[PDB]
């Protein structure tokens, strides 16, 4: 029913320095918030999907994650973009906090968090994006159908896995507008 741009979150929407899970540490990646208001105009739902094992990890609290991303969806509300859906893991299977120690359905290379979101907002996922900069990313994506697998150059320079299981890679979400209007 509506397409969208799946996104991660480190590394894609904000500069992964570690661990992010404070407001004064979370920097938003030149250029992003103007391409994903763009994106909201053309038409395409927004959905983050991020794996957050620093909770399982004892990095950091769900609570704390919970704190930083309610900043998030205001700051991004606030310059009128409002995210569709917002889905993150904080398990691992090797979580030192037992709570979260586990495999489960929604760890990226899983699909789970993208197969919820689909169902949730009757997303039509041919048509789709997901967007990240790692392997994991682009290996949920095609488990989930998604059209097309974008990886940028905004984290961990990629790998040569990462490419290969990508359709396009840009530098930046920044230029995602653009790289979809030539289409
Ligand atoms: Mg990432
Ligand atoms: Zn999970």
């Amino acid at each position: 029913s509506v397409p969208a741009i799946f996104l991660d979150r480190d590394g894609t929407i904000n500069v992964d320095h570690g661990y992010v899970h404070e407001i004064d540490n979370f920097e938003f990646i030149d250029g992003v918030i103007d391409a994903m208001r763009e994106l909201k105009k053309m038409g395409f739902a927004l959905v983050v999907v991020t794996n957050q094992s620093g909770i399982a990890r004892g990095k950091f609290t769900e609570a704390q994650f919970e704190t930083l991303t309610e900043w998030m969806d205001w700051s991004l509300a606030d310059r009128d973009v409002d995210l569709d859906g917002i889905y993150y893991c904080p398990h691992h299977p090797q979580g030192s906090v037992e709570e979260f120690r586990q495999v489960c359905d929604c760890r990226k290379p899983h699909p789970g968090m993208l197969l919820s979101a689909r169902d949730y907002l009757h997303i039509d996922m041919a048509a789709s994006y997901m967007v990240g900069d790692k392997l994991e990313d682009m290996q949920a994506a095609v488990a989930a159908n998604v059209g097309t697998k974008v990886l940028v150059r905004t984290g961990k320079p990629i790998t040569p896995e990462a490419e290969n299981a990508a359709d396009w890679v840009l530098n930046s979400l920044a230029d995602l507008p653009q790289a979809i209007k030539k289409q």
